[PDB]
C-alpha cells in the first residue's frame, strides 16, 4: 500500500512520483511500456545506424516553459539552438518572399488588420477558467471557416494555413479555431510565439532529462498496465493486466488522454467527461524524420503541400540530411514511399529520399494519438474538467494542461498542481 | 445679395461655391489672396528656375480619397504614381534594416504586441461621433509618454515617432495620442495606411485642379479679406478689410481654423468653441524642399534625426534633385542652412546641400499654420462642434473634417457637408 501510485511514465508521472517521493511520501510509479519518456522518444534511427533522433517532443523554449527550463538548470541538461534556418524554398505562390517571413508589402495591410481581429479573439480567453466556462461557443467552429472569415490574400493566408496544420495536426476542416486561439493565448497572446517557441533542443535528447528524473524514484514497474482503478473501498485499488493488484490513498493518471477510455474506473467517472473520454480528441499531427541526398544546410520550406512544412532537422554526413516534415495521419500515409517523395520534390525537386522513419502514436495502444487536439465543439463542451480530480483519481499530463496544452511544459505544470493538491488533501 | 458668401478659396471653398452654383444658387467666392488653391500651393521653385513645385498638399490615395479621386476622373485630371524609393538610408541603430519595412525579427513579438494596443485603442473611436463624445479623455495625452508605455524596442519605436512627427507636423512630446489614433482611424483602422496614403501625386500639380474648379465659379473676389461676419439681422453682412459689404441668406466659412480668431462674428459664437478658436491648433509641420547635389535616385530616410523622415521628391538633372524633409517648425529653423546641411548628411553624408524651399505657413497671416494637429487635451474638450453650424453660419474645411482632417478629403468632405445642409435649409 502507498501513499500514491502514479499511472504513466511519461514527464508528467515522472514529476509527480519525484515530487510526491521528495515530499517524503510512499510512492509508486507504474509504466505500461517497457521505457520512461512517453511521447518523449528518443532512439536510434531506423535509417542511419547509430544516430539518435527525437521521434516525438523534441523543442522548448526557455521564455514560455520556466518549468521545463528549471528541469533542465537542476539536472545541468545541455541544450543547443534549434537548427537555423539559411534557405528559404516555400510555395506559397509567386508573390511570396523567399525568407522566414514571406509576407509581401502587397499584403501588409491585410495581415495588420488580421492580426487585430487574431488577436482580439484570443484575448477573449482567460487561461485558467476552462475553455467551456466563457461563452466561447462562437469561435468553436472549423478552422477553414475561421480564416475564410478573416478573407486574407493568398501568401498570408496559406502561410497561415499550413502552420495551423503543423501545429494542431489536424487538416484545417477538422480543426477548431477555438484551439488555434488558444495556442496563441498560451504563448503570451503571440500568433508569432506559435512559431518561435521552436527554439531549443535537448543537446543528447529527451531521455537525458527522462534519466534524471527517473533516477529519484525508488519504485519504478515497466511492463506494467494499468487496466483497472477503483476507489469504491476505502483505499484505491488498482488493477493491472498481468498480476497482483496494486494499492494507494491516492491515483494520479498520467496517462494520454486518448487511453483513458481502456480503463475500467469505479465508480464511473463524471458525466460530463464520459463523451469527450470516448471518442478521444482528434489529433493527427504525423511527423516523418525523412533521410535525404542532395539537400543543403538550413532549408526551410512552408507551404500548400501535403506536407505543410517540410526543413532541416540533422547533418548525417557532406551529403545526406534529415528533413522533418509536420502533416497529419488522416490525410498522408508515410509507408508510402512513393507519396513521400512527392511531397518531398514538391518543394524540392532536386532531392533524393534515402528512406523515412517516423512512430505511429496512433497505433500504439499506449498512446492512440500524438499531442492533443480537440474535434470541432469538443471544448467548448468540456475542458477544465477532464483534468479535475475525481474523487482520490487526480488527472495530469500535456492533454489537459489549461495553460501549455501539447508541450511538455504543460505536463510538467498539471504535474506540479496534482502533486500540491495531495500535500494538502 | 447672395443666396450664399464663401469665405476662403481653398479646396473647400472652391467645391462650396461650384456645388451651390450647379444647384441653382446665388454665390459670391471671396479670397483673401492673390491665388486660389489655400495649403494647395503649386509654383516656381525658388531653387530651380522653370521647375514646378508643390509647397504644400500634395500626395492622394484614390481608395481612402474617392471624393478626390472622383474630381480627379471629372475633369480628367492625370495623376502619376509618387516617387518609388529603392534606396533606403535609415538612421534606427544597427539592428534597423535597410528597406522600407525596417523592423528586424527580433522585434518582431513587440511589434505584434503594440499593434494589437494601438488599434485596440483605435477601435474605441467611431468617427462620425467627434473625438469630445466618447469618453476618451484618458488617450488625450502626450504622445511621448503614450509611446512610452507601449514600452517598444529601439527601431520600432524610434520608427513609430518618426513618422508620428511627421504626419502630426509635432514633436512627440506637444502632440496628442488621441490625435494620433484619431489619424489610424480615418484611415480604415490601419497603422500601416498612415504612410501608404503618400500614393499619388498630380502630374502638373493641384493647381490643374483648382483651375478646372474655379472654372465653374462666375463670381471670385480676389485680395478680398474678410473681417467680419454679422448675422444680427435678417440677412447675413460680411465686413471686408478695404471696401464695401457683402451680404447673403448663407455663409460658409471655408478659411483656416487657425484664421478665425481674427474675425469678428456678431453674434459671438458658441462659448464652448471659443478657447480653442482663440488659442488655435498645435500643427507646426515644417516641410522643406531641399535642392541637392550627389543624391542617387530613390532615397528613402527614416530615423531618431531632427528631420524624422526625408526622401526623394523630384530629379532635377543627372546631378541634381529635390529632396524633402519633413520636422516641425517650433524645432528645427529652416533660414538656418547649416543646420539644414547639418540635418542631411546626418542621413546622407555624401550629399551637398544647395538650397532650400519652403512656405512659412505660420507666419502667413492668411493661414498662420499648415495641417491641423490639436495641443494636447484640446480635442477631446471641443471638436465637432467647430465644425457645426452657428446659425445661419457654416464652418468647413479640412481642419474641421472628422473623416479626413489633414487631407484634402477633409476639405472636399466637409463642403458637401455643407452644400446639403443649405440645399435644405
Ligand atoms: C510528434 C510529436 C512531437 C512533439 N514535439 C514537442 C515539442 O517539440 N515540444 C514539446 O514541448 N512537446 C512536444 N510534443 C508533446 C510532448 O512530447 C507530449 O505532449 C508530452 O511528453 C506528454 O507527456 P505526458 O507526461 O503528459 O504523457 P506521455 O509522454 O504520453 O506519457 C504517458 C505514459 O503513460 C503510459 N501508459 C499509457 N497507458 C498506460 C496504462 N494503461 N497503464 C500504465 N501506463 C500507461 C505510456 O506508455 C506513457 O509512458 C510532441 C509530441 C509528439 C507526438
Ligand atoms: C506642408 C503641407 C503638406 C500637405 N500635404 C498634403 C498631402 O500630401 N495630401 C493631402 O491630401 N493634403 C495635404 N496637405 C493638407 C491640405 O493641403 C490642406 O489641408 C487642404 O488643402 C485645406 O484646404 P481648405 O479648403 O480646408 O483650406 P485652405 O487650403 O487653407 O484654403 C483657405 C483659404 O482661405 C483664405 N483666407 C484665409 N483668411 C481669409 C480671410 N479672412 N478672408 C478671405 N479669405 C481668407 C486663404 O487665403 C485660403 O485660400 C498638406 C498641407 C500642408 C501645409
Ligand atoms: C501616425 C503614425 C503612423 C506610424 C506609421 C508607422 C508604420 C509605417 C510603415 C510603413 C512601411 C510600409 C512598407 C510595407 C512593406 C513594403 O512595401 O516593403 C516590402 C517588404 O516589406 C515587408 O516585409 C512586409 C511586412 C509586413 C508587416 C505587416 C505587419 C503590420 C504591423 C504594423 C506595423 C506597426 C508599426 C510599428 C509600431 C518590399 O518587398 P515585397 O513587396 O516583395 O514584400
Ligand atoms: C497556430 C497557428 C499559428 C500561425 C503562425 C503564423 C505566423 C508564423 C510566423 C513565423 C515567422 C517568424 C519570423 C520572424 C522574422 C524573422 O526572424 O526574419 C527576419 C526578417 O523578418 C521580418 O521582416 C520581421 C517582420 C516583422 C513582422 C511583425 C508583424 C507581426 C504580424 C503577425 C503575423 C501574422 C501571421 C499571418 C496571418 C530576418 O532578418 P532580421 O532578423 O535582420 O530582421
Ligand atoms: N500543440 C502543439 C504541439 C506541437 C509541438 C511541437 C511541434 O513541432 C508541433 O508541430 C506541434
Ligand atoms: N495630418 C496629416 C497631414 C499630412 C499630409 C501630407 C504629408 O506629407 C504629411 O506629412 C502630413
Amino acid at each position: 500500500m502507498y501513499d500514491a501510485i502514479v499511472v504513466g511514465g511519461g514527464f508528467s508521472g515522472l514529476k509527480a512520483a519525484r515530487d510526491l517521493t521528495n515530499a517524503g511520501k510512499k510512492v509508486l510509479l507504474l509504466e505500461g511500456g517497457e521505457r520512461l519518456g512517453g511521447r518523449a522518444y528518443s532512439r536510434e534511427s531506423r535509417n542511419v545506424p547509430g544516430l539518435r533522433v527525437e521521434i516525438g517532443g523534441a523543442y522548448l523554449h526557455r521564455k514560455h516553459h520556466p518549468r521545463l527550463a528549471a528541469e533542465l538548470d537542476r539536472y545541468g541538461i545541455p541544450t543547443a539552438a534549434a537548427s537555423e534556418f539559411t534557405s528559404f524554398r516555400h510555395r506559397l505562390g509567386p508573390t511570396a518572399v523567399d525568407q522566414a517571413f514571406p509576407i509581401p508589402g502587397s499584403e501588409a495591410v491585410a495581415v495588420e488588420a488580421a492580426t487585430y481581429t487574431l488577436l482580439r479573439d484570443a484575448h477573449r480567453i482567460d487561461l485558467e477558467k476552462g475553455l467551456e466556462n466563457q461563452d466561447l461557443e462562437d469561435l468553436d467552429i472549423p478552422l477553414n471557416e475561421y480564416v475564410d472569415k478573416l478573407d486574407l490574400p493568398p501568401v498570408s493566408r496559406q502561410f497561415l494555413l499550413a502552420w495551423a496544420w503543423n501545429m494542431l495536426g489536424q487538416p484545417a476542416d477538422q480543426a477548431s479555431a477555438l484551439w488555434m486561439l488558444q495556442l496563441v493565448a498560451a504563448h503570451h497572446y503571440s500568433i508569432l510565439g506559435v512559431v518561435l517557441s521552436l527554439d531549443e533542443v535537448f543537446s543528447n535528447g529527451s531521455a537525458d532529462l527522462v534519466d534524471a528524473m527517473s533516477q529519484e524514484i525508488p519504485e519504478i514497474r515497466l511492463q506494467t498496465v494499468v487496466t483497472g482503478i477503483d476507489q469504491s473501498g476505502d483505499v484505491v485499488n488498482v488493477t493491472v493486466k498481468d498480476g497482483h493488484a496494486f494499492q494507494a490513498h491516492s491515483v494520479i493518471v498520467a496517462t494520454p488522454m486518448n487511453t483513458w477510455r481502456r480503463i475500467v474506473f469505479t465508480p464511473a467517472l463524471p458525466e460530463r467527461r464520459r463523451s469527450v473520454i470516448e471518442e478521444g480528441h482528434g489529433g493527427q499531427g504525423l511527423k516523418i524524420l525523412i533521410h535525404v541526398r542532395g539537400a543543403e544546410a538550413g532549408i526551410e520550406c512552408v507551404g500548400d503541400g501535403i506536407f505543410p512544412t517540410l526543413y532541416d532537422y540533422c547533418e548525417v554526413s557532406e551529403s545526406e540530411r534529415l528533413l522533418v516534415a509536420f502533416t497529419d495521419s488522416g490525410s498522408f500515409d508515410p509507408t508510402d514511399i512513393g507519396a513521400v517523395k512527392d511531397a518531398v520534390l514538391y518543394y524540392l525537386p532536386e532531392v533524393e529520399v534515402l528512406g523515412i522513419d517516423y512512430h505511429d502514436w496512433i497505433a500504439d495502444p499506449l498512446f492512440e494519438g500524438p499531442w492533443v487536439a480537440p474535434r470541432v465543439g469538443q471544448f467548448s463542451r468540456v475542458h477544465k474538467e477532464l483534468g479535475e480530480p475525481a474523487g482520490r483519481i487526480h488527472f495530469v499530463g500535456s492533454d489537459v494542461s489549461l495553460e501549455f496544452p501539447g508541450y511538455i511544459e504543460g505536463a510538467l505544470e498539471t504535474a506540479e498542481c496534482a502533486v500540491n493538491a495531495i500535500l494538502h488533501s
